[PDB]
């Protein structure tokens, strides 16, 4: 607590903070004295991309419920850990290295925690596990290589999960010590999930059986080249899936050993299916035989040299199929 009045400048030391405090409380300048009582008015601070260093002082706004701190420059986030009141906390795009141990355990309001372009490259043990109301975990362009398979665990409401643009390709190879890391246990209400740019070669079996409320899920821009035909079992609500950008273009071939692989049996919610730049030089007859609701298609950027007659006949509510820069007829 603020006890006696005291200038803005001498409670937050980080000139353009000091300046945010002054802009939210409609004071004339940063050397303007406040008390306790004003700033436990500040429910809300909205400062994206304000050259912010530091956001000492922080510590006397109890009442904090909406923090937006995206594109600045902190590099220490220790000054939030007892502002239980935050629900949004956007933290994107700043320097942040690692997480203290602890910072998130007392938000326990918190619904939605954007962590994305940071420099992370593991994360603490137990670092979410309080999070009881998370709903949307964006983590997406950092570098984590680590993750053990209890960083999700009873984070039972999360909807959004964006892992994209990181390292974690390690986990999941067969041969990982100790086994793959199983990360996506229990999600059950999760509807969208985005694993692209993360090198992943190798998909665990049954890794996404858990995910019954998936929706939408983004293996984009990966190295996949073995799919077996169960990855997606149980997604019944899957409704769009991208996976452009990889290497899935053996498992298409009639010579395969031992056929293609069907691995988009079952998906008769599926509306958005994006299948570009995977190298494929053939499309199996039967292969969209399930996708009844499929709408858009895209089979850009392929190796394509013809189509067997029939093969998007069953797919009776398609609006826009994208053949383009394959060497079809």
């Amino acid at each position: 607590t603020i006890t006696v009045s005291t200038p803005i400048k001498q409670i937050f030391p980080d000139d353009a903070f000091a300046e945010t405090i002054k802009a939210n409380l409609k004071k004339k300048s940063v050397t303007d004295a406040v008390t306790q009582n004003e700033l436990n008015s500040i429910d809300q601070i909205i400062a994206n991309n304000s050259d912010i260093k530091s956001v000492q002082g922080i510590q006397y706004l109890p009442n904090v419920r909406y923090l937006a701190l995206g594109g600045n420059k902190l590099h220490d986030i220790s000054a939030l850990k007892e502002l239980t009141n935050l629900g949004w906390l956007n933290l994107s795009n700043n320097q942040l290295e690692t997480l203290p141990q602890g910072v998130f355990e007392k938000l326990t309001n918190l619904t939605t925690l954007n962590l994305s372009n940071n420099q992370l490259t593991s994360l603490p043990q137990g670092v979410f596990e309080r999070l009881a109301s998370l709903t949307t975990l964006n983590l997406s362009n950092n570098n984590i290589a680590n993750i053990n398979d209890q960083m999700l665990e009873g984070l039972t409401n999360l909807t959004t999960l964006n892992l994209s643009h990181n390292n974690l390709a390690r986990l999941w190879k067969h041969a990982n010590p100790g086994g793959p890391i199983y990360f996506l246990k229990g999600l059950t209400n999760l509807t969208t999930l985005n694993l692209s740019s993360n090198g992943f070669d190798e998909i665990p079996r049954e890794v996404f059986k858990d995910l019954t409320s998936l929706t939408t899920l983004n293996l984009s821009n990966n190295n996949i080249a073995n799919i077996n035909d169960q990855m997606l079992e149980g997604l019944t609500n899957l409704t769009t899936l991208n996976l452009s950008h990889n290497n899935l273009a053996r498992l298409w071939k009639h010579a395969n050993p031992g056929g293609p692989i069907y691995f988009l049996k079952g998906l008769t919610n599926l509306t958005t299916l994006n299948l570009s730049s995977n190298g494929f030089d053939e499309i199996p007859r039967e292969v969209f035989k399930d996708l009844t609701s499929l709408t858009t298609l895209n089979l850009s950027n392929n190796q394509l040299t013809s189509l067997p007659q029939g093969v998007f006949e069953r797919l009776t509510n398609l609006k826009t199929l994208n053949l383009s820069n394959n060497q079809l007829q």
